[PDB]
C-alpha cells in the first residue's frame, strides 16, 4: 500500500523533525564543522535529506526508510566521541523515533 506507506513515513518525519534533540542531524553536516566528514562516513543522511527522499517517493518500502533514519544515528555514533553532546542528542531522538515506531506498528512492540 503506497499511499498509506507514504502518508505513515511523513507524519511519522514530521514527529522526528519536531523533537527537541533532533537540531544536530536537521541538515547535513558541513565541511566547516568536520572537514574530513565525507571522507570518513561514506553514506552521510540527515532529516532534510530524509524529507527530500520522502518527497520524491524514494522511500518504496519501510525498511529503506528505517534504515536511513537508523544510520543518522550510527553515522554520529561512528565519528564522534561516544561522550559528546551530538552522541547524547542521538540516544535521545533514537529513543522518541523507536516509541514512534512502536506507535505506528512499523516494527515490533
Ligand atoms: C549543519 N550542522 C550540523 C551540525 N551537526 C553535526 C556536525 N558535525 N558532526 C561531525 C556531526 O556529527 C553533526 Br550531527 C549541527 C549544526 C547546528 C545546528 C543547530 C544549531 C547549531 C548548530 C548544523
Amino acid at each position: 500500500d503506497p499511499d498509506q506507506l507514504y502518508t505513515t513515513l511523513k507524519n511519522l518525519l514530521a514527529q522526528i523533525k519536531s523533537h527537541p534533540s533532533a537540531w544536530p542531524f536537521m541538515e547535513p553536516v558541513k565541511k566547516s564543522e568536520a572537514p574530513d566528514y565525507y571522507e570518513v562516513i561514506r553514506f552521510p543522511i540527515d532529516l532534510k535529506t530524509m524529507t527530500e527522499r520522502l518527497r520524491s517517493r524514494y522511500y518504496v518500502t519501510r525498511k529503506l526508510f528505517v534504515a536511513d533514519l537508523q544510520r543518522v544515528i550510527a553515522n554520529c555514533r561512528e565519528y564522534n566521541p561516544p561522550d559528546s553532546e551530538y552522541c547524547r542528542c542521538a540516544s535521545a531522538l533514537e529513543k522518541f523515533f523507536y516509541f514512534k515506531l512502536k506507535e505506528g506498528g512499523l516494527i515490533d512492540k
